[PDB]
């Protein structure tokens, strides 16, 4: 098992990272047209998850630490199709703040997006260090969407996530949309959202879902309201243990926010050893809280 020790960017502190947060947040506000006015929030959340979701608890390969998404093998992963948009968004931020590591930037992009979209505060720790090209994990570590609850449960054990953590994390599927050219799934169109809420769970429970084939000849669940769910999303109401948790989050916005915050921080920190004298996690103020 590889050890990756968090190492604070030299001389940097909370205020430095709040500046980076602010630059990302201001650009999120500025570049509002992206993806039919969804904006870049959802894709940045997905990017933070995909750079983290390569982790394997068994040998500490993959994970957010090394910033390896910057290397061609990983950015060309078919599982990552469309994330180049998030990377391009972050390029000018990195140019302005060249001192931040790639892993810190990609993960901070996700935290910033969640908070700016009115989601929970996500505490965030610095200190990821760029590692060489040969540390890039092979393609195929990110999950398939065409599978069932048993697949989801087993998949997430590799990331050390339990049922509650899985169901909480999946609530991010309130955000943005599927794009046929990226993943072979499509929708929503007009029903897409860039505000972080517990809508995913409400939709699972309340919509009249029909199993249909999309234009890529893949099955997905669609509703008359114009919403969609992936087979893996729908599996959360097919499995009785997942279903109980779906009901809980559908009925308690605050609980969902608290549990998502913990699971998302954990996801972004998997694989990293924080020295006992490392700084405490940072909680960034939103632009709104700063009057900016
Ligand atoms: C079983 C696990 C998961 C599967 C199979 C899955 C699959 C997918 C697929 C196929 C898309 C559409 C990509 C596209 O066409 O652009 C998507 C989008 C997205 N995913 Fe997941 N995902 C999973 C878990 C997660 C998790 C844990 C998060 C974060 C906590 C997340 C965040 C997102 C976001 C925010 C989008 C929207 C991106 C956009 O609008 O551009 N997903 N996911
Ligand atoms: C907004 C819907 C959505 C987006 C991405 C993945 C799954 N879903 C259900």
């Amino acid at each position: 098992t590889l050890v990756h020790v968090a190492s604070v960017e030299k001389g940097r502190s909370y205020e430095d990272f709040q500046k980076v947060y602010n630059a990302i947040a201001l650009k999120l506000r500025e570049d509002d047209e992206y993806d039919n006015y969804i904006g870049y929030g959802p894709v940045l959340v997905r990017l933070a998850w995909h750079i983290s979701g390569t982790w394997d608890k068994h040998d500490n390969t993959g994970g957010s630490y090394g910033g390896t998404y910057r290397f061609k093998k990983e950015f060309n992963d078919p599982s990552n199709a469309g994330l180049q948009n998030g990377f391009k968004f972050l390029e000018p931020i990195h140019k302005e703040f060249p001192w931040i590591s790639s892993g810190d930037l990609f993960s901070l992009g996700g935290v910033t997006a969640v908070q700016e979209m009115q989601g929970p505060k996500i505490p965030w720790r610095c200190g990821r260090v760029d590692t060489p090209e040969d540390t890039t994990p092979d393609n195929g570590r990110l999950p398939d969407a065409d599978k069932d609850a048993g697949y989801v449960r087993t998949f997430f054990q590799r990331l050390n996530m339990n049922d509650r953590e899985v169901v909480a994390l999946m609530g991010a599927h309130a955000l943005g949309k599927t794009h046929l050219k990226n993943s072979g799934y499509e929708g929503p169109g007009g029903a897409a959202n860039n505000v972080f809420t517990n809508e995913f769970y409400l939709n699972l429970l309340n919509e009249d879902w029909k199993l249909e084939k999309n234009d890529a000849n893949n099955e997905q669940w669609d509703s008359k309201s114009g919403y969609m769910m992936l087979p893996t999303d729908y599996s959360l109401i097919q499995d009785p243990k997942y279903l109980s948790i779906v009901k809980e989050y559908a009925n308690d916005q605050d609980k969902f926010f608290k549990d998502f915050s913990k699971a998302f921080e954990k996801l972004l920190e998997d694989g990293i050893t924080f020295p006992k004298d490392a700084p405490s996690p940072f909680i960034f103020k939103t632009l709104e809280e700063q009057g900016l």
